[PDB]
């Protein structure tokens, strides 16, 4: 009669021995190597008409059952004194907001990722195999759910969305006649504090652009070109980047000192699902492991996924030139016909090659994905590495390819003014497209029809909790947070890379930001399951992409001084010397840049101070033990 | 009856109370507050004669009280199994080599960092003044051998050298007539682990200037600038100083694991010896310690010490200015007076300036100490990188600004050949007579002086012992290992800043290391008092600077390409492509140096392995005890 906080869906052919076996696997004590977690069917009766849904289980626990599970963890929660310290059961009276009759101390995100890691680490010690499978090869130490995903049986695991405590997030969530600051502690409350970090880092990076935006807005319209010539605009634009992204690590470590995760230490990292090699003694831990030889898998990147990427930007370069003699041709077919299509004729070709980028794009996100699971890479967090360096060369070059092309070798500003904003705007209205407005109207439509089918069925079901653990069921899941931060790399990629001559273009993130902190919150809230809640206590490397946009971004605004008619002006005769002074220009931003980045320190001032203080009593324990 | 390890000189007009409370509160046990240090004085007799000489003492200790200090400071030892553990005295049986009857265990570099240690840790907690002494401010909480030392009554703390085990050293040290690998292993056990990082970091350099040598040797004689036109051998010398730099990282992490101070924590560091402040509660620790307020210490900075550093850089380049006036006047000289004297006075001003520069150098030494010593820094750490900064862009700047300004104004190649080999050679002997062979050569008649004196006594003074402490009290001290990596910054200053005009000077870096390890060797051995061994994992933030070295050399080079007359007979007409394509070098250069040091990996491959597995045991230990 408890209160359901992870589904499973077991696959339609289990056999009873199997079903058994798992349900004594995990109604067991901890001490008799179980889990010691309350587990329930969906269903007490049935009917031939929801025969097929008989396999869906409900897991939760008792409440001394998750405070036990939160020591194994680790959760970081504020003590009485002020002080984020590590959570133990027998210092439980010591936090703040806790009684002994209080569900309110752990919330629904870390009880659900305390169940997840509970089930995730729930090992085999006598079995050799799955009893009823053949094929699941079981060894000594190999968790249970991981083996029985991979071997198709259990077909996915996914926490529970609490819809009466999600709408009371989204009446405070939606902003759309005032500005306002998001709601970011109450978004980690829900969400975990991965997917904060994204809110909090799309709120924080809309609020860069607006000084961008409210000085090029001007800077475009009144054309102060002839007073400062570009180097007060510029100088400001590239300086402006540092600091934001400098800020933004101030920033994100307050947040997740404030949550507790920049304090909890690095959990070691299981293999991760889809690793196969040869059984083996792993000699790091001791225990039992698939090993690889390192040479088969530097041979399976350096000479396959790499001829393949080189492949695949040699492709994307022709399909560019393809657009350019569209261009042509359409600017001949302008020169051709009349006076009423010389001004829409014009924005189609660029409109068309907007299109075949982001379909390109997703096409290159599934083939690399794929021959980078191919590739046996280990950990989890090699994996991404490996795949964000696939996907963001072929997406920064895919996408701004053509804006080279036009600015470097037909040196044509109005062409480039023309393209950037189309491209920009086009490639953002069709992202709002495919990601998270057309994935709401089939929603729409998959939960009316559930809906009335479920109220049509003659039977005593209880509904109010069927016909939600249903709907979830077949929703999409998330797949990480790496597509959002790859629209945020590619706006900050045609913002700042040729802010020079189009400054106009940070106003048109601007615009597109105020509808994306609506339009990803309503991706998160009716659109996809409820990912689980996973720590994290920065961005991770993509730090380091948007600061090498921020660096490459000096030298193509540089290269855009250096042929506009407005800096050639001062040079007539001597062509010499204003290449040394844009060059001169360019090393002085660069060293100040990274002047910039290496001055201002990376954890503020009082967060210092209180990482200081938790090391030092931390030490003093040792210290007091020895003493 | 014991070995004595630490010698404590006592002031002259110190009372007898505080002799005795001295006494008290290093016999006592460490749990009556007290040290448990076995004391002595130097002689249980005295006459008249050797009355100067009488408050000289020894401290030593006990073997269980040695193994209780090497608990206490955190030592670093292999375990029977090849793992570096911490060193706990429960578990002392586990640990290679290891007797209950072994005085051999902890070597005497070990033995006299932890009495000095523990002379550290000799704190106040009833007394509010030392007892005699007015001005003797003392609150709980402040060592009590930093006030002594502070308020002039204990004059210097001083180790022993072991006259028969620094022998037995030498033999094995002094490379004369074979090339031999440097014992770095009998380095370290000797003289602690930060003087054998820079011994190592000097042999290894020597090994990593080969190259430029061999091939520069006749790049320059058979003029090679014909056939490849300056474009190999830049970019194998820019690349190469990025691969060493990368590589020291890995051998300097493989060497500090082997002696264990890879995996000693963070001792948290005292205010050092001459921070005044207002007494208070120390926020970060909760004790009491003295506090400053943060802007006075920016303000001392950045007004003062900064527009001092500003003027003497002016007057810095006044002295340069000065010099090239004396080269016109010497080269008119030349053109007046004869053929004889053609040449040698050609290479006269050039030395005038060397001595000059490194004799302004050890002047802005001095000032830049006082006026760093001035600003109050709370930390050690932070006092250093100070000095750093001020030391570092001086010499920079006073050596290389006479180079920069032949190169890049006058543009005369072959003066920059006279003047920077002039300029090496000069400062490096001058280097190499003040730092050791002087200072030596002043040791050996100080040394006959006091032997002469001893054996003409007529006293029953057992001599082995006195002599070598009367020896060792008026030695001089050493200042850290900080000089001598500047000297190192500074040679490969002059090789790769300029080593596209002048390959030849790699050779003369070399054939000064092969005198500098000896040199160096040599002050250490017989020049200075033994010091006391300090704990280093890295060489700190010298690794920033000889890396800014590599990236200014990319920068300079790439400029010396674009003035030789090889390169100017590839473009005669088009002035404006030269630029542009020695523009592409230098991006080039710099976007591979830097990969190249983001793609090395800093640790080794199975030191990772090896730590990982430390980290995986304790994270075991923890659980153990939660299980
Ligand atoms: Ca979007
Ligand atoms: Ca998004
Ligand atoms: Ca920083
Ligand atoms: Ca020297
Ligand atoms: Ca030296
Ligand atoms: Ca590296």
């Amino acid at each position: 009669s408890f209160t359901p906080l992870v589904v499973i869906e077991l696959a339609q052919d289990v056999k009873e021995e199997t079903k058994e076996w798992l349900k004594n696997r995990i109604i067991a004590k901890k001490k008799d190597g179980g889990a010691q977690l309350l587990f329930r069917p969906l269903l007490n009766k049935y009917e031939q008409e929801t025969l097929e849904n008989q396999n869906l289980y409900l897991v939760g626990a008792s409440k001394i059952r998750m405070l036990l599970g939160a020591e194994a963890v680790g959760l970081v929660k504020e003590c009485n004194d002020n002080t984020m310290r590590a959570f133990t059961y027998r210092t439980r009276q010591n936090f703040k907001g806790f009684d002994d009759n209080n569900d309110d101390f752990l919330t629904m995100a870390e009880c659900q990722f305390i169940i997840k890691h509970e089930l995730e680490n729930l090992r085999a010690k006598d079995e050799k195999m799955i009893p009823g499978y053949p094929q699941a090869k079981l060894y000594p130490g190999k968790s249970l759910l991981r083996r029985l995903l991979t071997s198709g049986i259990v077909i996915q695991v996914f926490p529970l969305h609490d819809s009466e405590a999600l709408k009371k997030l989204e009446d405070t969530w939606y902003t759309r006649f005032a500005l306002k600051y998001q709601p970011i502690d109450s978004i980690r409350g829900y969400f975990g504090e991965t997917i904060a970090l994204y809110f909090g880092f799309l709120e924080y990076f809309t609020f860069a652009l607006i000084p961008m935006a409210v000085i090029g807005l001007p800077y475009y319209l009144f054309v102060w070109e002839d007073y400062d010539k570009y180097v007060i605009f510029a100088s400001f634009n590239l300086i402006w980047s540092t600091v934001i992204l400098e800020l933004w690590k101030r920033g994100c470590a307050n947040m997740t000192y404030r949550w507790g995760t920049l304090l909890m230490k690095r959990k070691f990292e299981e293999p991760r699902p889809g690793f196969h090699g040869v059984l083996g003694i792993n000699s790091i831990t001791g225990k039992e492991e698939p090993l690889y030889p390192s040479y088969k898998r530097q041979l399976r990147i350096y000479l396959v996924s790499l001829p393949f990427v080189c492949l695949c930007l040699y492709f994307s370069l022709y399909v560019m030139m393809i657009y350019f003699d569209m261009e042509v041709w359409a600017l001949g077919l302008h020169e051709n016909s009349g006076s009423e299509w010389t001004s829409v004729l014009l924005y189609v070709p660029s409109i068309i090659y907007a299109i075949v980028i982001e379909i390109m794009n997703r096409l290159y996100r599934y083939a690399a994905e794929f021959l980078t699971s191919w590739e046996n890479h280990r950990l989890e967090s090699a994996y991404q590495n490996h795949l964000i360096l696939k996907v963001l060369v072929f997406n920064f070059l895919n996408c701004f390819a053509s804006l080279f092309y036009i600015a470097f070798v037909l040196k044509d500003m109005k062409l480039l003014r023309q393209s950037l904003a189309t491209l920009l705007i086009t490639s953002q209205i069709l992202n709002q497209i495919m990601e998270s407005f057309l994935p709401y109207w089939l929603q729409r439509k998959h939960g009316v029809r559930v809906k009335r089918k479920v109220q049509a069925l003659k039977a005593d079901i209880d509904a109010t909790l069927y016909e939600q653990v249903i709907l979830e069921k077949e929703m999409g899941t998330y797949l990480g947070t790496f597509d959002d931060y790859l629209e945020l790399f590619l706006q900050f990629g045609y913002v700042s890379l040729f802010s020079c001559v189009y400054p106009l273009a940070a106003a048109f993130a601007v615009l597109n930001n105020f509808t994306e902190v609506n339009s990803d919150a309503l991706k998160m809230c009716r659109v996809f399951k409820r990912p689980f809640s996973e720590p994290s206590a920065n961005i991770g490397v993509w730090q380091l992409a948007f600061e090498t946009m921020s660096v490459i971004s000096v030298v193509t605004n540089c290269a855009l001084i250096g042929m506009s008619p407005q800096v050639n002006a001062v040079f007539p005769e001597s062509k010499a010397d204003l290449i040394l002074i844009v060059v001169a220009v360019e090393h002085a931003l660069l060293a100040l840049k990274f002047i910039l980045a290496f001055a201002i320190p990376d954890k503020p001032r009082h967060i210092q101070m209180k990482l200081a203080r938790l090391e030092f009593e931390s030490l003093e324990a040792l210290k007091q033990q020895q003493m």
